[PDB]
């Protein structure tokens, strides 16, 4: 009677699969072996990495890890083992939306996974800094700053995961801009996520309002996307509040985007939008809401109602209907 | 169709299941709950903690995580939200065997996690450290002095894993001893090990033969509890030669205790049992064993043949056959 023994076993390890699969695409396994179009033995893998001479076995006893995990495959052709890409590894592979390979430097980075480290010290007093700030001493920005690089992968990362929210959002959710003629996205700045509406509904003026902050505009609807989950609730129902007043309420309305909890669901993103919460409170500060707590909002802005639509993303469509 | 990115997803997040996991351990989150004889509320279970102010929305997002990974159970009592263990838990309570409380502490130790981040390093030549040393600067041994605490643990680590070896040894394969009269354990330092056979069976005379290193003896059978898989295979066929010549004809054996991987296997601990060669690759600097593996080695050695039996922990027990 043991798999609760392994279930547990298994969860103190699940950095292994984490740091595991780290090394793959520190060392590019996947594009290698699919750029090569047939799999690959250990010697050839071997030779088309980045500095020589490799360690065969360390590198046996790692594919063999990733083969367990179903990511790769290994079959035995001719009288040589070949090493394959198992479904999940074409996320591994550049070229295509859905390339997950700069996600995964970032947020497998000894630094970015440091922080994980104080969530004891985030819960017992001693402080005010982030768990980010007492794992590396200075705050993101700074860092950032320090380290170029992973400034630049980071942000090309959130410019891509806004295409992907933008792009299901217009595609999967285009009838909730029916009847709109004008829209004002709140947070927009430079305008990069609004012109995707602008693009695929040439018919509705798309204004962009960044709010000032420390270091209103009138539409028939307003977009916040990921906006929300950075201030409290204060700040959200002010913010709300000013929404209501800036749409028409002959069918105004106010579209969140953004994730939400819900810890009884049985979708695959639900343990990641779990994760995603406690990063939040790690790094930034905010934090993600349940239907409860979006509903309590809503409701507390005085407005009438709410619709979620589910997407194909990490993030959820809420419709918040003012009047 | 995005059960194949959530995996990875999952897999890259893999981390947060071991990090969560030890603040609760470090909280000592279910034993204080069990202590308690009754689910507890945020602020009865806040004040049970080290430290004073806490922060509950903190304890509670990080509840929320223990509760989704089903370590822990929430339950709506009176109009109270009360937390208790679901039964993957029980090996976070103290005071019995298999309590895991000890390994988590040391197996999610920032340092002890930290040589996992010099894997791709493992595989690219630059070197001869492990990737221990080279992700702290020292080896272990030093390292275990400049950190007494964190060694004493650890030997009471691996002294309570020898006591559940060795336990689930006489008792599930109490057949394997039948007809013998003498034992030689090699390795057996002290011969704690060993002393669980004679107890168990007074009838068999145990010896203790530990091998000279760098900073034999007759008997019916042989034993190596954990021993092989540290030696190369070299080093193991000399061992195994000895072995025969030690122990009789006349159905003399050895016996090993030592993982047997087997990748293309269900059973619940095979995940770990790569895990731990991965672990061992990166700190001691031996190997687990595959079947044909140790197949080999047995051959080599001469020997007529083996049988494996499996037990209740993560070893196997070979008994090798050498006449
Ligand atoms: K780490």
């Amino acid at each position: 009677n043991l798999s609760s023994q392994a279930k547990l076993w298994n969860f103190i390890y699940g950095f292994a699969d984490s740091l595991v699969l780290k090394s793959a695409v520190q060392l590019d396994l996947a594009n290698i072996i699919h750029n090569h179009g047939s799999p690959m033995t250990l010697s050839e893998l071997s030779l088309h990495l980045p500095s020589q001479p490799v360690n065969q076995d360390a590198l046996y006893r790692v594919l063999r890890y990733l083969v367990h995990m179903k990511l790769f495959t290994k079959s035995s052709i001719d009288g040589e083992l070949r090493y394959g890409l198992a479904p999940p590894a074409k996320f591994l592979v550049k070229g295509w939306d859905k390339c997950m390979l700069g996600a995964i430097l970032t947020i497998t980075d000894k630094d970015f996974m440091a922080p994980w480290h104080y969530l004891k010290e985030g819960i017992l007093n001693d402080s005010t800094s982030t768990a980010f700030e007492k794992a590396l001493g200075t705050n993101i920005w700074d860092y950032m700053a320090e380290h170029p690089e992973k400034n630049q992968l980071f942000n090309e990362g959130m410019a891509n995961d806004t295409r992907l929210i933008m792009s299901a959002l217009v595609k999967e959710c285009s009838s909730m801009f029916d009847g709109i003629t004008t829209i004002v996205d709140v947070g927009g700045g430079t305008g990069t996520a609004v012109r995707n509406i602008a693009k695929a509904f040439p018919h509705i003026k798309c204004t962009v309002y960044d709010l000032p902050h420390v270091i209103i505009p009138n539409a028939d609807a307003i977009m916040m996307k990921c906006i929300l989950h950075d201030w409290d609730d204060k700040e959200c129902i002010e913010i709300l509040k000013r929404c209501k007043d800036a749409v028409p309420r002959d069918g105004g309305k106010v579209i969140i985007i953004d994730i939400i909890l819900d810890v009884k669901s049985e979708h695959p993103y639900t343990k990641m939008r779990l994760t995603l919460d406690l990063d939040m409170m790690l790094n930034t500060g905010g934090k993600e809401r349940t239907e409860e707590e979006w509903k309590k909002l809503i409701h507390d802005a005085g407005y009438k109602g709410y619709k979620i639509t589910h997407i194909s993303a990490v993030q959820s469509v809420i419709e918040a209907y003012p009047y």
